[PDB]
């Protein structure tokens, strides 16, 4: 044949399919539809969201607790507690959460500890969760990932073994759903070949029919000035179910809008997927960097296996940095040296990676820069990035930048995990706000600024704030004018702002 097979896999895991996953998956099966659409799901990890948001509300009240009983309280003194309660709740074996039975056990008995409506505020999300399996399983499009996991075995039942504790820790350890489907992917591909995308991703579009239109037009790219306001107004037009897009407006004109509209309308303006070579690794790089959120290649693939090997060695090595308890400086070089040696690494170019791995239970908790999280290096883009590097893949052919599929959209914006809008006072004080605590002159005056510069920051776009941000700001007082001009500028690309615009 030559070409990689025609599947393209999707991966949602941990509950049901939000409805702008649908949606979106939606546009993929439209747009492609003589490829074969997998999605992957885990019927045995229904309620690992469920159960994750459960842990979390225990989380807070008990930092509300700890905050109630210690004033002073520094940022750092509140992160550090909030890493080891969560810790604790995942560890306490009166709250087992192996398996769904478990989960669900354990989701009654936290929700009943919060006391209020919260017994049948989760009674009913357990039940609404059930029915969504049920249309998914009785209603093609779905594979499970128990068939994946034994198919692959088949294969390899090496890597296969290897990557499924891998799997499992990331659905139980931390609930990282993202880095467990980090995970999925690459045995997905491995398994039956295809192209892979995140579920947030939406196809590329004609950027020639765009250019012909004089309406678009430099020390920048035309995808780098315009791909996210016209997504962003292509996602409107079509009134995706589910979508944001019904309170955020973009600043294009009238007319280019209408041209964006006539051509989504037309259908004539998402293109299909291109062929790809049998016998390469494809991804993507001109955002950023390499990115594992859009993949292909053939089952079997070389460096495929080189890339699973490394995300095995980075858990062999995060083994050795938790029972070793590397917290310093000084401790994470008598560390680095020791596994260059002990794996035959460079430690020039892994000393980056190392430090990373004390975040490994800070990600999603502690707010943080994303390319410093340790899932980023773990299995993310950043390991990509590396074996990519360390194997010499492009200079030798066998990976290769393919346009698969644009970062622009309006879903990609929201992470199910990652934190960085909001850093160490700042973060602190909004959940102190959150937590009914009352902030001193101090604190109000650090949270203010910092929503401001974040509003400042976005310019002509959206702001996408936390609600309890949103609920702070309307508490406030004698607003400078330049605040309130970015107050109404605000209003203009989004509707949570229309209470601050108005006077
Ligand atoms: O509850 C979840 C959240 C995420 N994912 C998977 O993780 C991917 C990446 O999620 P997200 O876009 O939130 O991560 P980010 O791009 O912010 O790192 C999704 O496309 C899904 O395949 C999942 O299966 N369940
Ligand atoms: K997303
Ligand atoms: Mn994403």
């Amino acid at each position: 044949n030559n070409f990689i097979t025609h599947n393209l896999h999707t991966v949602w895991i941990g509950g049901p399919l939000p409805d702008i996953t649908k949606s979106y998956l939606k546009v993929w099966r439209d747009i492609n539809p003589d490829y074969t659409h997998i999605t992957w799901i885990d019927t045995d990890n229904k309620f690992v969201a469920l159960y994750n948001n459960a842990v979390k509300e225990l989380r807070e009240y008990t930092l509300k607790q700890y905050l109630v009983g210690d004033s002073n309280a520094t940022a750092n003194d509140y992160y550090d507690q909030a890493v080891q309660i969560e810790r604790g709740v995942r560890e306490n074996v009166y709250l087992p959460h192996g398996n769904d039975i478990e989960r669900i056990k354990t989701i009654k008995k936290i929700a009943g500890s919060l006391g209020d409506n919260k017994v049948q505020e989760y009674r009913t999300k357990i039940e609404t969760i059930e029915s969504s399996f049920v249309e998914m399983i009785d209603g093609g499009h779905y594979q499970h990932v128990s068939a994946l996991f034994e198919q692959f075995s088949e294969m390899d039942n090496l890597r296969a073994t290897a990557l499924k504790q891998i799997y499992e820790r990331e659905i139980n350890d931390r609930g990282n759903l993202a880095a467990a489907s980090d995970i999925l992917r690459l045995v997905a591909l491995q398994t039956q070949g295809g192209v892979y995308i995140d579920t947030d991703l939406l196809p590329h579009i004609d950027w020639d029919l765009i250019e012909s239109t004089k309406l678009f037009l430099d020390n920048n790219s035309v995808e780098r000035v315009y791909s996210k306001e016209i997504y962003l107004e292509i996602e409107k037009y079509k009134q995706l179910t589910g979508s944001k897009t019904n309170k955020i407006r973009s600043g294009l004109t009238k007319s280019q809008i209408n041209e964006i509209q006539r051509l989504t309308e037309e259908n004539n303006l998402f293109k299909h997927l291109n062929e790809l070579e049998k016998n390469c690794f494809y991804s993507d790089n001109s955002v950023r960097g390499w990115t594992n959120a859009m993949l292909a290649c053939n089952e079997n693939n070389g460096f495929m296996n080189a890339l699973m090997d490394r995300i095995i060695l980075n858990y062999t090595i995060l083994d050795e940095f938790i029972i070793s308890n590397i917290v310093t400086d000084g401790e994470m070089l008598n560390f680095t040296e020791k596994m260059s040696a002990q794996f035959g690494l460079n430690a020039e170019h892994e000393g980056s990676f190392i430090p990373s791995l004390a975040n490994y239970y800070k990600d999603s908790i502690v707010p943080n820069s994303p390319q410093a999280t340790a899932t980023l290096f773990m299995t993310g883009p950043t390991v990509l990035d590396t074996v990519i590097r360390v194997e010499e893949a492009v200079r030798r052919g066998i990976v290769k930048k393919e346009a698969i599929a644009s970062l622009y959209t309006v879903e990609e914006t929201f992470s199910s995990w990652s934190i960085s809008q909001f850093y160490d006072k700042a973060a602190f004080y909004l959940d102190k706000v959150k937590f009914d605590i009352s902030l001193n002159s101090a604190e109000e005056g650090i949270l203010r600024d910092s929503c401001f510069d974040v509003i400042q920051q976005s310019k002509e776009q959206a702001t996408h704030l936390p609600d309890i941000a949103i609920k702070f700001l309307e508490s406030l007082n004698n607003f400078t004018w330049k605040q309130l001009e970015l107050l109404i500028k605000a209003s203009e690309f989004s509707d949570q702002y229309k209470t601050l615009a108005t006077l």
